[PDB]
């Protein structure tokens, strides 16, 4: 019977509610009861979604990399990818410029000495741009790798146009009847993710009801400062970096975010970009017109080589921790953070745990250690503390992200649908 | 020279054969060489089965899903999980009914106090519930899990049949190539069980010879009075609550018997469910006229969540270990024994050794602890003994119960092919 | 920019050239760069071909026992194993030829005493037999094991076909449909593996480059007159055996290396069998022109129980280690070595690393047990010390002779195009 109720008003709803009720279970010390009894419902919707990223993300792909030429895939890649850098870098300038203006970690007081000890190298970038290639593809659907299945899922849809283009008809129906399988299967995902976008609301509270209730009283003194930065500059990644982008290239940008609502709301909740896919490509489909073979391409390969939030929050808890240890860092180090936040994006492209290695490589970049029971590290657990309350914000810029940059694209390929953009 | 010969004489030859080779060999010591050159073609039957379960659940399942309304899906599901939970509920009775009769383990005489450390713990419920939801459903297919492939391809066939009626005609025909796909695929693997049900008296032969000859033997003293009381109970559980449930709703229980043989024979057998499921599920379908829109659902659901044969089980053991350590059961004790039985047959929906986990938790919540060296241990170690002989017979009345609960809801549903249940 | 230059001659030209730059860059030591900066592209090439080798399997074995008649897929089994075994003999007898024409291991002068202790053990055969038949398939397919997908696409496809001779219309048409996808699917896959030829030629002078430059610097002193002994060995197996099986059954033989040169140099370089596979299906398609109901069945069961180079190093190393442990073997010795060496082809049919439990298998036949500290080890890890250069050679007559068995099979089965064999 609750049905009947409006879907977005549900899950603004839900969100504000399960804020305001997991910082009251918080200050009266309830939160276990909410681990115990309210959690388990948006663990139900995370699941939800996360069983449809792989299906979608194959079958989409596979359909949209059929539906365009591989000149214009290709262009498209080296659009979004270029998008992609771009805005992750000014991602962290913004960070480390809202860091310096909020003066994170100022009143820590740590004293750290000048003792340096060598610690292991980064995860290779080759062996990762080679992992990109799958050496079975059942088997990397079966793990989850959303890369490999992307290389995969271009890899057979080219192949499925070429053959459509044969003079035997016996082949021309072949690779017809596989793509109707796709697309079948494509479109039954959507009409899940719609589905479930009914519950939605429910999750939405549940899992902010839990994080509030977990994280909402470690939000005071410097760590509180530091949720203060690091949100005000995702704001202002979305205001400036979002905003003037897409009046550059034309997109209405109040009614972009609008529209990402859905994507945004979900990402902010169960913090998983790679698990907000399915709310996303819906949103990039049915609210904002960009056509498959744009979206099907960008969205996951966004999801997992984009972070806007990630990036800004790294150059936040940079500061915080070279301020925390005494040690404020130079001009020239935060260029340095700057870039290797950047260079690790990329060459981080969809390992587990991605998080910690990327801050770690930040930290030693400038020299920042992560030696046990030192300074450095102890200021690393500090900003652990509040990492749900910071993950929310992050996540959900960088899904956005993902969103503006697929827009952007598609209204430089002409691939996007004016219709739903006219009152 | 052989498919010529009728199946179902081929398998009864097959069995009882094999009881008596396993029986002589293992009387006489061979066992060993049965397990060398006898048990490979048993578990060569056995792997033949297993290969089938997932395919066929699958695509079994999507077809059913899309051919079928979700209210009555909705209406199947809980009518199926009721009778479930109400057989499961009759066989922990029974159980404990037949143990108190053969006054198991009352020979045993072995000395035990009262102390008792805290060992098991139930796997949280919630969690248990929440992982019938997939995270990937191309890895659950390839971890065998059965539980999240049926949500999923519930899922998946509703979603096509909303497809198919939808306005534009390109959506129409993708949907109707998906499930064309699936259904090709679900008419292969049935193609393909009734092919290995060529072999399968080969197997059935040298599973039930294996059996016989490593644990004949056991069949003494206080054990033999274990074994003759379950099969005991699993007997009533057959000719009282499936025969009366089946009276009850009109259908006739002597037929559904001769229809169901052949998935019983295969469970007696394989003393796996699961790999006894595509059987079960071609019987359902080819032989009792079930709609697959029923028993492509009810019927794994069941192989997984629904196992009488094995609540007997549990009912004798518990009633074996208590008079065993000299400590019998209050009857406020016996219902809880059913309480917890119950509730452990649903809390571990779907986890692996879920037998051991179930009898623990059944066990503790008596206060009777499994600490190794205790004399507790040492009773259910005795029972341990003779598994296989009893996992037989309690295997044979899950995939039974599995199969009377779905012809009961199918005539309820008017999905039941009643021209398949009249005699000429 | 280069893809207009054809392929064969720029194969050749890679291989060429990769041999003699990593001899030249590994004689100056400078392998560490070869590893480096030009292995990564040949390890491309053999990802972007094992990742085709699952779906290329299942899907081209689904259509050709679909479109085959059982009794003739079993007659085609009989045939193809038949040959398969007479060839691993046949190439056990040429090794051991070879090896006591080179006297091979003369000059180590080792001393040994007379103890043998057992190693690995084989897996049972009733236990790998039964492993064939798999208990999940979508398992198999996850794992790569060939063996159990064979199995699963022949059953599926004969299940197909008995289904498209039925009377009611929706079976045949589900049928059908199915039998579509996977021949779409077998299609694409053979579209990408031509496709992945044209960087072929990069992956070949890559590989060969790395391999030269590793294991250039140890073919010296009687490692050398191994290698001479092997390929030479290997030389005889193509120009003796497959020349004169295949001019027996009415084969011009050159016509047959000229079409397998791809498959060739592919095994060659990528030593990997089932790597090449996609190669090898491709050549035994669209250059000598068998049909799918025969390759798509013999070609990978070649790859996984058909391996004469394979066997004939093992008939060279066994009489260089006990020439080098000063034990030579007695008549009846080596023909123990060939009946082991033929029933260990068959014993190890899947296993993984069966490359060292076939050789520990024969010495133990003989009694050179490998227990550490033993001369027989240190002879064992000699030979190992040069095994990649022996692989090259290895692989390439295993897939040499998966295709002249195929296309034997193919000859007596009335299944081969003569078109393609007209000058
Ligand atoms: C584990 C148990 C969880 C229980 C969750 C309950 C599931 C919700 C029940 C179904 O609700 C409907 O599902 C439709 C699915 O299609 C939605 O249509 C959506 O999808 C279609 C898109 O093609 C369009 O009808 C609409 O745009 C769009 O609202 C629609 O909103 C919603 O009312
Ligand atoms: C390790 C090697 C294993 C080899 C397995 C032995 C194969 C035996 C040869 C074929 O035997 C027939 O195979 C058919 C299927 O292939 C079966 O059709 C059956 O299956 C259909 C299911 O659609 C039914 O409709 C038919 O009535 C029914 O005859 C049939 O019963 C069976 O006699
Ligand atoms: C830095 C270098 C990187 C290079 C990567 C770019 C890949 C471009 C591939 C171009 O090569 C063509 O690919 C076609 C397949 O895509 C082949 O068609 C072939 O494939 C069909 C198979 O269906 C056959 O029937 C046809 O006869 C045959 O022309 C064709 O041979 C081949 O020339
Ligand atoms: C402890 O929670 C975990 C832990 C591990 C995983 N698996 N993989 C993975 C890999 C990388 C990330 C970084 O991405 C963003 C961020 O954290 O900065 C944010 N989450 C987003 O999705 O955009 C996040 C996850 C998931 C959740
Ligand atoms: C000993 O071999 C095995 C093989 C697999 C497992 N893991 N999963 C599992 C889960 C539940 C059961 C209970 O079901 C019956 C029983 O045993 O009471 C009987 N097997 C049946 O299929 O109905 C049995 C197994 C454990 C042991
Ligand atoms: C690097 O390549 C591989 C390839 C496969 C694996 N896995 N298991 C396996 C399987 C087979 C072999 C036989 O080996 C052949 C030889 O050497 O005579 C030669 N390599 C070949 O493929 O025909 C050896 C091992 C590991 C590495
Ligand atoms: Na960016
Ligand atoms: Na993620
Ligand atoms: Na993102
Ligand atoms: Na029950
Ligand atoms: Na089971
Ligand atoms: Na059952
Ligand atoms: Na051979
Ligand atoms: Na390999
Ligand atoms: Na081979």
């Amino acid at each position: 019977r609750y049905l009947d109720y409006p879907v977005l008003w549900k899950i603004l709803w839900g969100l504000v509610l399960g804020a305001v009720f997991g910082l009251i279970a918080g200050h009266f010390g309830y939160a276990g009861a909410v681990k115990t009894y309210i959690k388990p419902f948006g663990d139900l919707f995370v699941r939800l979604l996360k069983m449809l990223v792989m299906p979608i993300v194959l079958a989409s792909l596979v359909v949209g990399a059929a539906s365009i030429s591989p000149a214009r895939l290709g262009r498209v890649g080296v659009k979004i990818v270029v998008y992609y850098l771009a805005t992750s870098a000014m991602a962290v300038f913004f960070g480390l410029i809202v860091g310096r203006l909020f003066n994170v970690g100022a009143n820590v007081n740590l004293g750290s000495g000048t003792g340096k000890a060598i610690e292991a190298q980064p995860p290779s970038l080759v062996q990762t741009l080679l992992n990109i290639v799958p050496t079975n593809p059942f088997a990397s659907l079966a793990k989850g790798e959303v890369l490999p299945v992307i290389f995969f899922a271009i890899i057979l849809g080219i192949a499925i146009t070429y053959l459509m283009n044969r003079n035997e008809e016996r082949v021309r129906k072949s690779a017809e009847t596989l793509l109707r399988v796709f697309d079948g299967l494509a479109e039954a995902m959507y009409l899940i993710v719609g589905g479930v976008m009914q519950y939605a609301p429910i999750g939405v509270f549940a899992l902010i009801a839990y994080v509030m209730a977990e994280q909402g009283v470690r939000v005071v003194g410097p760590l509180a400062k530091v949720v203060g930065a690091v949100y005000t500059g995702l704001f202002l990644q979305i205001v400036i970096t979002y905003f003037i982008l897409l009046k550059v290239f034309g997109i209405d940008p109040i009614k972009f975010i609008r529209k990402a609502k859905d994507a945004m709301i979900t990402a902010f909740v169960t913090r998983s970009s790679s698990g907000t896919l399915p709310v996303t490509m819906r949103v990039a489909e049915e609210e904002m017109g960009v056509d498959k073979g744009i979206f099907s391409f960008t969205l996951p390969l966004g999801a997992t080589i984009n972070m806007d939030g990630t990036a800004l929050y790294q150059g936040v808890t940079v500061l915080f921790v070279a301020n925390a240890i005494g040690h404020p860092l130079t001009l020239g180090q935060q260029l340095v953070v700057v870039l290797t936040a950047v260079l690790a994006s990329i060459g981080t492209a969809g390992v587990p745990g991605a998080g910690a290695i990327m801050l770690a490589m930040v930290l030693q970049s400038v020299g920042l250690d992560l030696t046990p029971g030192s300074p450095v590290a102890l200021a690393y657990a500090m900003i652990l503390g509040i990492d749900a309350i910071l993950d929310m914000g992050r996540t959900m810029v960088n899904v956005t992200g993902d969103l503006a940059g697929t827009v952007i694209v598609a209204k430089t390929e002409k691939e996007l649908d004016e219709s739903k953009w006219i009152s």
